[PDB]
């Protein structure tokens, strides 16, 4: 029993990710890895999370790189 040797932490995130992020690329227009960040804050909704994100396409601050450069 300490610090070290308690419990067994894991990842958090799972497959999700890839079963979102790639339709939420095209979602309106998002690549393939700043999606993802959408859909980690929402928890991977993939409708509130892109559909914040298309706000913030011409709101907030979303690189070129992104959609294409």
């Amino acid at each position: 029993p300490a610090p070290t040797p308690s419990s067994s932490p894991v990842p958090t995130l799972s497959p999700e990710q890839q079963e979102m992020l790639q339709a939420f690329s095209t979602q309106s227009g998002m690549n393939l890895e700043w999606s993802q960040k959408c859909l980690q804050d929402n928890n991977w909704d993939y409708t509130r999370s892109a559909q914040a994100f298309t706000h913030l396409k011409a709101k907030g601050e979303i690189p070129e790189v992104a959609f294409m450069k």
